[PDB]
DNA sequence: TGTATGTATGTATGTATGCATACATACATACATACA
């Protein structure tokens, strides 16, 4: 299959997925997300030490970039949230 | 006290395999811990 053919098959696949999600009830949505959670729990509890260390390292790097791309309003709101949460814990 | 840094949990998105099923990835949300 060519690079072009693959892209057209996958565009269609993505469109059917989009339709199916847009047709879900809120109950179907929440059942889907519960299964996603379980699948992820199950992957994590059998993770090796090394796989864990790689996952955290990537997570700490996704976080760095995300922070670095934040607008000034987003930064500011993030600091407010942390500052209010710290204040609550102190008091 | 407040912000930088780390991570437990959750999910939007894409797709390999049998349009739906059933994962799998990338990345966010939300708090927690380290540190100035």
């Amino acid at each position: 299959e060519t690079s072009e053919e693959r892209a057209a098959r996958l565009a269609k696949m993505s469109a059917y997925a989009a339709q199916r999600l847009a047709n879900e009830s809120p109950e179907q949505r929440a059942t889907r997300l519960k299964r996603m959670s379980e699948y992820a729990a199950k992957r994590l509890s059998s993770e090796t030490r090394e796989q864990r260390a790689i996952r955290l390292a990537r997570m700490s790097a996704y976080a760095a970039r995300r922070l670095a791309n934040e607008t000034p309003a987003q930064r500011q709101a993030r600091l407010l949230r942390m500052s209010a949460y710290a204040a609550k814990r102190q008091a």
